[PDB]
């Protein structure tokens, strides 16, 4: 039943180690649509997760499953191609395993996107935000990642999450933006989790937008937490696709076709981005 | 284990076609003590579940549980007889098989009712509502009914519930109590889907009328996301038993006896006012 | 799988009855720290959960585990050493089997502390807060520690809530903390259960204050409903372990040394003021 355990993140790691030859400092994990970056690997190394002792089986998913490593912007690099989502539903161990994996690897830098609703107003279809924190409502009702015994090898068994989304890590980001010419896109905000796979409803997200969220979606806290129990630090970003309430109030649709549009639209700005935080990331 | 995919559910469908020689157009889900239409079924055929290849164990909870087919009101119908509900421990696929044995019958068009608790203050004990939303905290916390692989022969991996709650049914619904002089009765509101068993607290109550929600229940969203999935259109009515809010100002207990008698009160009248609906349907 | 039905209880009653010859009438649960109450259990007999046949089995998390019997104010209690709390992954049996034991062994009232988060401007690290009421995200996200099946012997399908915290014991406990000049530590107010382990986010702390919550932890809620479904009276009091509005405001962080810290400056006065409630309690 394999459990995120430190013998078996090792066992992981060492198999990958040995295939690869690659160190990395740096973990990236893609939204659907915005993967790539994961082009731009030079020296690169693939590895199907099925190849990789105690990882999570993901054929009844099926779709890509590799672990790409290598190098970008002159920094070592490990990228998961086909991502873990709670609601297909992989257990807490299956999620938790590939982030500790990478913490094993040396990773001390995570990098985040996703796809995701606007509720703020000021929000428009394209728009990035810098997540700055977030709303777990699975982790409020008894679902949240960390559920289950602690492995006290990788963290606390009570984290803090005041400083899950660095703080130097938004400025960078931002910086970056502003000497691009493209901070007009770029917002922050509070992100609300959605365990999914249902879009949220129109009253949902009428809900949301009284408590104070900004973004929904349904990805990215699980492993911001998972991260954050092992001390890697975490950057994450959404790319909006819609404003739920404007579409709520105009009574239009929302779809996964709609939403892979908008990923094309943004995929080559947010890879230009993110190859420019990596170049400009401390060595520390 | 028996997953609700294409290949059950066929197996389950053609067991009831052979048994029972009926085609049915409309389904029908009763709330508590809402059962006396499935008395109104001319030329019936009653199924129990433990006989029908694939349905879900319902022993453990006991008591009826039966599919009936027939004729109400000049169309053809299949009504469960002995209600799943998620506070009793069923998984998502035992509520979801029901659901898509009902598409692969026929089913075009589902009619549900149950009993819930008024936060709105215009609500009274033996009120109707004509649920036009929802705030679905399971779904929002990892517990969504879809939660798992998706089934791709009966919808999509990301639904859009803004059309869950058909428009044009619920002014059918509001048109015939309105020709029977009983549309004092009937309202319209957002359900909140309480997962249960136990009622909601008086602060949960209060939270709840903060939030927007006009009524509050422990049933029937997942059989609406489960609908809405494979494309089947949904009228939902809630019978109002109490109103919580004025409840807990004046610190009075709810209990299924008391829901009990209310759903004894009004019976007759749903009965009626359903199956004039059912005669009123478009043959589309 | 050892379901906490009548049976199984009985068991474990029977075999606690012959070994520790104690009938208790009070059950007390404590917080961590604040455990020091259970020197005081004179004629004490200490009964590890290992030995308890249907006991949930605790050596993953490890620790100590004993069900403490014996005397205390007067009156014959049991106590547990060695809380079982659901982020650890304990399941919704294993949580209700103990305190259903408790109700077999005689137990009419529970005492239960934890320690938590205030969120009420009022609140400050050391106060105590007398729970009158909750906010269950679990139960509302389908977590409620009574899905499943029904164990009719011990109580109803669906509970009311409304009386879950008994209005006499607070008032008892209030009273007490008057005669001894620490009443300006005692508060009233409503407890969020937010699942965990992480601690509650500072915006999920921001979202609670808008919700009207006063107080935030990941216990309690779980054994209150269990108690109250078999018609147990409880006694619950939050200890502060820190503001965590304050601290989101100031950019300070919670962790588990500074709450425990917090346990070893109130433990003594917490242990008086409880031994003098037991003894204070009705002989029926």
């Amino acid at each position: 039943p394999v459990v995120a355990n430190y013998e078996n993140a090792s066992m992981a790691a060492d198999y990958i180690k040995r295939v690869s030859n690659v160190l990395p400092d740096i973990g990236i994990i893609c939204g659907s649509g915005l993967g790539k970056l994961i082009e731009e690997i030079e020296e690169r190394k693939v590895i199907p997760y099925i190849n990789i002792p105690n990882f999570p089986k993901t054929t009844v998913a099926g779709h890509v499953g590799n672990l790409v490593l290598g190098s970008v912007g002159g920094r070592k690099i490990v990228a998961m191609q086909g991502r873990l989502h709670m609601y297909e539903g992989y257990s807490n161990q299956e999620i938790a395993l590939p982030i500790r994996v990478m913490k094993l690897l040396g990773v001390r830098v995570l990098l985040i996107t996703n796809l995701a609703g606007g509720i703020n107003r000021k929000l428009k279809s394209g728009d990035f935000v810098l997540i700055k924190g977030h709303i777990n409502f699975p982790g409020l009702g008894l679902n949240n990642v960390l559920v289950g015994p602690n492995q006290d090898e990788f963290g606390p068994r009570f984290p803090d999450l005041s400083n899950a989304y660095d703080r130097l890590l938004q400025q960078l980001a931002l910086k970056i933006a502003q000497e691009n010419d493209f901070q007009d896109l770029v917002h922050e905000g509070v992100y609300a989790f959605n365990g999914g796979p249902t879009y949220e409803s129109p009253d949902e997200s009428n809900m949301l937008l009284k408590l104070g969220c900004d973004v929904v979606g349904m990805s990215t806290v699980p492993e911001v937490i998972i991260a954050c129990h092992c001390g890697i630090k975490v950057l994450a970003v959404s790319l909006i696709a819609n404003n739920s309430i404007l579409d709520a109030e105009n009574d239009v649709s929302i779809n996964h076709e709609k939403v892979l549009a908008v990923a094309e639209k943004r995929a080559d700005l947010l890879q230009m981005w993110f190859k420019e935080i990596i170049t400009r990331l401390p060595l520390d």
